[PDB]
């Protein structure tokens, strides 16, 4: 999907970046205490000429490789000794997102802290990043997720890695074989709990921990929300354009390790211990490869998005994440109770130009938009008249003119996977709370001055737009980036996110007079009696406004009128 010259541009970054990232190295070194030993970490300086102290590389679980392969993560062996927490570790094995080729390693169990002050005057709010990439892609390494710019403010920021792909979300019905799923929640559960136990080491306050995450992050985080193995452990949770009632979010994948081991070599029959054992044999190489290829004709055709992910558990173990279905889950999840904010861009859409350059015929799919009513309201066949009809009110929501067109289609698409998930997650959630609050914000800076690896990985270059994770800019220091005036609407940006974050984290409340053009902000969180969203506008201002996206959402909500018992 990514032309050769866009490749070589990608490769010239790397190296550019990897001889910056040694300018930006200070020669001082640092030790922090660990409950499982010492660590050494490092002074580093920002392209701002901010420092902050660099713990990479930090275990939190055993390496899940030989008979850990496919469990639940295990709390590490502790050392005697300095460990080096000077540079970072591999990511999980991926494929990867701009070269193609398989990389990254099983040993991938490890976070990273970072601070400007180790023994500050008062413990910080600690701020924990769980990023997204389909549950297939992603990692902590600062060329994609720098911590520069947050720690310009008095916080610690943390930002975890857990298994990906078949590694992480294997799931086997066999209970005898200890295999249930969501190992890589799993991954992310000791994490958290790690962070509890260890961030007051590095001057953070236990008391006080916030969750964030974009897409499939923000999925996790929604999960940490409402399993009981987390009840208690965090304090704030932001959900960034995603969560865990969206379609693309789960998966009851149990039959597909026998497909996975069949596509690498497999002979033998479907039966889980049998195809366990060829699976715990296999190169990881090997099976990541090949998870492109596993999902069948027949779950292509019913849209099944990616075929390992995060499931409902088949049976109960003491690790268990998700022992019912999220929408379930929420009724009596802890997490409901936690001060929560949760948005999206402008145009999230937006992310698939490049699949429809590559095939305009998708566009059809508009004609009588069956493909996109919610699978529980729809006929197997997808060919029933009350189908149809709900059809014909997606396709009266997105198609704007007399022939559909691709800006129909990504807008349809911001419905279906951010907007109308956010919606019936808060109209869900508001039966099963106590005034909690929930704020709703809405990313629509646009700039192509500063950008991040996505953009590449969309073929988004020249394109107009807030797609997908392009708030990401704002946030974390990447490869891309560059040094932006102090007077830039750029770097303006980049100071209301990190502020608006820092803000909420500190006290679950995201409006503060002390970030620049704030100061007339008067932003509710949401009501149940509210008929109309209102959300926190972020564009070269900050304004409250009613959500725009709310009469499409509406119409996509009138789909369920006939079945309110699904909404």
């Amino acid at each position: 999907n990514v032309s050769l010259m866009e490749k070589l541009k990608w490769k010239i970054k790397c190296i550019e970046n990897k001889f910056l990232n040694y300018r930006l190295t200070t020669n001082e070194t640092v030790v922090a205490e660990t409950e499982y030993g010492k660590v050494k970490g490092v002074k580093r300086l920002t392209v701002y000429d901010d420092s902050y102290y660099s713990f990479e590389g930090i275990p939190y679980a055993q390496p899940p490789v030989g008979e850990l392969r496919f469990k639940a993560p295990q709390r590490p062996t502790p050392w005697d000794g300095v460990r080096d927490c000077c540079n970072h570790k591999d990511k999980s094995v991926q494929v990867d997102f701009i070269a193609g080729k398989v990389c990254g390693s099983e040993d991938c169990l490890y976070l990273s802290v970072y601070t400007n002050n180790l023994n500050p005057e008062t413990k910080r709010p600690v701020l924990v990043y769980i990023h997204g990439g389909d549950f297939i892609i992603g990692e902590n390494h600062r060329d994609m997720y720098g911590p520069d710019y947050f720690i310009k403010k008095d916080v610690v920021l943390i930002n975890i890695q857990y298994r990906l792909g078949a590694l992480g979300f294997l799931s086997l019905n066999s209970e005898d074989l200890n295999v249930p799923g969501n190992a890589g929640l799993k991954d992310q559960v000791m994490a958290l709990r790690w962070i509890k136990n260890n961030c007051a080491n590095f001057g953070g306050n236990p008391d006080n921990i916030t969750v964030f995450g974009e897409s499939a992050g923000a999925a996790s985080t929604h999960y940490m929300m409402l399993t009981e193995q987390t009840r208690g452990l965090f304090h704030r949770g932001i959900l960034m354009s995603g969560n865990a009632i969206c379609p693309w979010a789960n998966t009851q994948c149990q039959h597909r390790a026998f497909t996975l081991a069949k596509l690498a070599g497999y002979k033998g029959e479907d039966n889980d211990k049998d195809v366990l054992e060829f699976l715990m044999k296999a190169k990881p190489q090997d099976l990541i490869k090949l998870e492109e290829k596993v999902l069948t004709l027949e779950e292509r055709t019913n849209m099944v998005v990616f075929p390992f992910g995060p499931t409902v558990e088949p049976y109960q173990t003491a690790d268990c994440v998700l022992p019912k279905h999220p929408r379930e889950m929420v009724k009596t999840a802890w997490g409901n109770s936690i001060p929560t904010m949760m948005g999206n861009t402008s145009y999230e859409g937006l992310f698939f130009t490049s699949i429809l350059k590559q095939t305009p015929m998708l566009v059809k799919e508009l004609e009588t938009c069956v493909n996109f009513v919610p699978s529980e309201l729809a006929d197997a066949e997808r060919t029933a008249p009350e189908t149809l009809e709900m059809g014909a009110k997606i396709k009266k929501a997105h198609v704007t003119g007399e022939t559909p067109t691709a800006d129909n289609f990504m807008d349809l698409c911001s419905h279906i996977y951010f907007w109308f998930p956010m919606h019936r997650l808060l109209q869900l959630r508001f039966n099963h709370t106590s005034g909690t609050p929930v704020y709703l914000y809405r990313f629509d800076f646009d700039s192509e001055d500063l950008i991040n690896p996505y953009r590449i990985m969309r073929s988004g270059r020249g394109v107009k737009g807030v797609s997908h994770a392009d708030e990401l800019s704002y946030f974390f220091w990447n490869q891309l980036a560059k040094r932006m005036p102090k007077e830039s609407r750029e770097y303006k940006t980049i100071e209301r996110m990190t502020g608006i974050w820092i803000q909420f984290a500190t006290t679950g409340n995201p409006y503060s007079n002390e970030i620049e053009g704030m100061e007339n902000v008067s932003w509710d969180p949401i009501k149940k009696s509210d008929e109309v969203y209102k959300c926190l506008n972020i564009s070269d201002e900050l304004k409250m406004i009613d959500v725009p996206e709310m009469d499409k959402i509406k119409q996509w909500e009138s789909m369920f009128e006939k079945h309110r018992d699904l909404f």
